[PDB]
């Protein structure tokens, strides 16, 4: 699947800022989106690739005031 | 994101096959489905839970083509 920053960090639940800055972690996204473009992001391989490391992302929202 | 069978087989470029083992392995699919209703499936809750345990789904291409 190859969503873009919405449609990615929706998909994840994410934040698409997280998006934002996944792009500049090293992520598959699928365009370039470094010529004035949006870059799309490879729904699978965006994942292969935040599973193994952006795990951890999802607590963007998990920072509340779940416990302190 | 609230991807159905087919959306969620796409977030994680997988096989609806797939997706039909994860929804039997413990996957947090949106509804339960009421067998017959229409269980979807959390794209954001589907990879924290994919990314967790999933990882090895795609390795199907890696044990068939083990010999090539």
């Amino acid at each position: 699947m190859e969503v873009n920053k919405k449609q990615l960090a929706d998909i994840f639940g994410a934040s698409i800022r997280t998006i934002q800055n996944w792009q500049e972690q090293g992520m598959p996204v699928l365009r370039g989106g470094g010529k004035g473009n949006e870059v799309l992001y490879d729904s699978a391989a965006v994942i292969k690739w935040y599973a193994e490391r952006d795990a951890e992302i999802e607590n963007e929202k998990l920072r509340r005031e779940v416990e302190e």
